[PDB]
């Protein structure tokens, strides 16, 4: 499912994270900007089996919402994945460095686009144990694409998962919630200060993050059964696009907002 591109056709300019085995770049391709991830020599049969693995799932997808694969390089050296360069970046940075920015009709979009991704991950039979929203990237058109760049990520991870690792599209819906809320806060630190163990001692004793700021009732509630202890009765990822599909249609229904508990009191007159 990939095309092979030749590598007088790539330029690799700036180092823009890392890999396995080797570095992840911003370069140009004969020139449309691209993100490019190599193996470097040296590199194991383990690493090139998960690297061109890698690069096989990608080929096959096929969706508005999940990151596109422009194309491998496998018979050269250093071997190559290339795909789309989103000029935003990562979502979780995003949403931080433009805080309030948005309308809440386009941070559900967000959401919805999101899920749709996830949907067709799941239904083409892939968990993807990392969804968090920095591995969504942003188009300049707001268009957010699951992508997976590697990390563990305790505060994203459903219960049954941590406890006895049992990764499926279920626990991925906790982790949607988890990222519905770094959404709607604009990028916010799931739980805040508390560590790892007592996040999950938090959720074990049946607490849960507390509603956003400005978030309509509807948002809150689903985010809220998404983390829902017994994995069987999570919403299905096509149950969220559903619902957020039509609450997006009948934007109104986004009016009527969760009460925020206030943590600091102003006393004035
Ligand atoms: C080049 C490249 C290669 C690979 C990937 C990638 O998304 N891989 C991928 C692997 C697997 C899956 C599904 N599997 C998940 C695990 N499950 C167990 C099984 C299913 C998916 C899926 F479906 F989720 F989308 C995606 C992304 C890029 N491109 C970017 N990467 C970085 C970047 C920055 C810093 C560090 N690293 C990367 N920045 C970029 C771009 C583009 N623009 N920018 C600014």
């Amino acid at each position: 499912f990939t095309t092979e591109i030749h590598p007088s056709c790539v330029t690799r300019q700036k180092v823009i994270g890392a890999g396995e085995f080797g570095e992840v770049y911003k370069g140009m391709l004969k020139e449309v900007p691209v993100a490019i991830k190599t193996l470097k020599a040296g590199y194991t049969e383990k690493q090139r089996v998960d690297f061109l693995g890698e690069a096989g799932i990608m080929g096959q997808f096929s969706h508005h919402n999940i990151i596109r694969l422009e194309g491998v390089i496998s018979k050269y050296k250093p071997m190559m994945i290339i795909t789309e360069y989103m000029e935003n970046g990562a979502l979780d940075k995003f949403l931080r460095e433009k805080d309030g920015e948005f309308s809440v009709l386009q941070l559900v979009g967000m959401l919805r686009g999101i899920a749709a991704g996830m949907k067709y991950l799941a239904n083409m039979n892939y968990v993807h144990r990392d969804l968090a929203a920095r591995n969504i990237l942003v188009n300049s058109n707001l268009v957010c694409k699951v992508s997976d760049f590697g990390l563990i990520p305790i505060r994203w991870t459903a219960p049954e998962a941590i406890s006895y690792r049992k990764f499926t599209s279920a626990s991925d819906v906790w982790s949607f919630g988890i990222v519905m809320w770094e959404v709607m806060t604009y990028g916010e630190r799931p739980y805040w200060e508390l560590s790892n163990h007592e996040v999950m001692k938090a959720i074990n004793d049946g607490f849960r993050l507390p509603t956003p700021m400005d978030c309509p009732s509807a948002i809150y509630q689903l985010m809220m059964q998404c983390w829902q202890q017994e994995r069987a009765r999570r919403p299905k990822f096509a149950d969220i696009v559903s619902i957020l599909d039509k609450l997006i249609r009948a934007p109104d229904s986004l009016k009527t907002l969760a009460d925020f508990d206030p943590r600091v009191s102003i006393r004035l007159p």
